[PDB]
């Protein structure tokens, strides 16, 4: 979605 959707996925993998 933004930029954090790479390593420290803030929302990408919020769950796991």
């Amino acid at each position: 979605v933004a930029r954090g959707w790479k390593r420290k996925c803030p929302l990408f993998g919020k769950g796991g």
